[PDB]
């Protein structure tokens, strides 16, 4: 089997991407944030504290003839940005782009933190990291991909995120029309439960490539590119007036600037992130200070190849017995 679904930016800055997902019988369609950095499929629901719901579409398990309470199961997750959610668990039928998994754990939120409430466009998360990170207790549950994998034509999914435009998540096949040149594959460590890999280096604009190993995660659920402070300083040094602002919480730059590109290495191959991809717009409405799309990972503890990086590539998440990651230009 295969599936193919369009993923759409939630706003004009590509702050995140949402993908429609069918849950239950009859189908209830929710727009979920596909997140290769976590492993819980959780949704706003009829059980979510009323004051914490503000415009989201909810899953109502009592209206699904295929929903079953997973008795005694609870979940609770906290992400790197300090956001969180928790609740109980149902199993139900879940379909993405024509690919159906029966008995998928659908984690129903009883509580969500303020940033989730405040984002009316995201109805939940669909985790695509390794199932070892799943938070359901006392019986850990599998991700949608982990459940689908054996049925797929090939045990892979691909992320093809757009810049200020829709893109595609495919399951079970590689669309050879969706990228240019060849796909370069690189090793993955699953030891921390992430799609963790090692970039071979970077360049800023038309500058020379610096060969250096940068270990990080391929994370569709993080907006920006978070890299070591040395690398980030080398980038922003090429932008007149750019500076790290403790009050704003990262590098800002004059909105009048033309940003240089940023290149990262995948083996001997190179992925080029155009300068425009690194502009996240005014820090507040009407400001001439703009927020940067490349930020230091120093406070985080891991480097993160988030959407800013991934959207410059066609990315293969290869779930073979020994997982790997593939990157192509597009
Ligand atoms: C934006 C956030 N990203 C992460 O949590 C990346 C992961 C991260 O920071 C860390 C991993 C290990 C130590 S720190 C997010 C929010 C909501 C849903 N998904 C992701």
């Amino acid at each position: 089997s295969t599936g193919s679904a369009t993923t759409t930016p939630i706003d004009s800055l590509d702050d995140a991407y949402i993908t429609p997902v069918q849950i239950g019988t009859p189908a209830q369609t929710l727009n979920l944030d596909f997140d290769t950095g976590s492993s819980d499929l959780w949704v706003f629901s009829s059980e979510t504290t009323a004051s914490e719901v503000d415009g989201q579409t909810i899953y109502t398990p009592s209206k699904s003839t295929t929903a079953k309470l997973l008795s005694g199961a609870t979940w609770s997750i906290s992400y790197g940005d300090g956001s969180s959610s928790s609740g109980d668990v149902y199993t139900d039928t879940v379909s993405v782009g024509g690919l159906t998994v029966t008995g998928q754990a659908v984690e129903s939120a009883k509580k969500v933190s303020s940033s989730f409430t405040e984002d009316s466009t995201i109805d939940g998360l669909l985790g695509l990291a390794f199932s070892t990170l799943n938070t359901v207790s006392p019986t850990q549950q599998k991700t949608f991909f982990d459940n689908a994998k054996a049925s797929l034509d090939s045990p892979v999914f691909t992320a093809d995120l757009g810049y200020h435009a829709p893109g595609t998540y495919n399951f079970g096949f590689i669309d050879t029309t969706a990228y240019t040149g060849s796909i370069t594959y690189t090793a993955v460590s699953t030891k921390q439960g992430f799609w963790e890999w090692t970039s071979t280096g970077y360049a800023v604009g038309s500058g020379t490539f610096k060969s250096t190993s940068i270990d990080g995660i391929a994370d569709t659920g993080t907006t920006l590119l978070y890299l070591p402070a040395t690398v980030v300083s080398a980038y922003w040094a090429q932008v007149s007036g750019a500076k790290s602002s403790s009050s704003v919480g990262g590098y800002v730059f004059p909105c009048s600037a033309t940003l240089p590109s940023f290149t990262f290495g995948v083996g001997s191959a190179r992925i080029v992130i155009p300068g425009d991809y690194i502009d996240f717009g005014p820090i507040s409405t009407g400001s001439s200070s703009c927020f940067g799309g490349i930020q230091s990972s120093a406070g985080i503890g891991i480097n993160i190849f988030g959407d800013v990086a991934l959207k410059a590539a066609f990315v293969v998440f290869n779930g073979a017995t020994t997982p790997t990651l593939g990157f192509a230009s597009k």
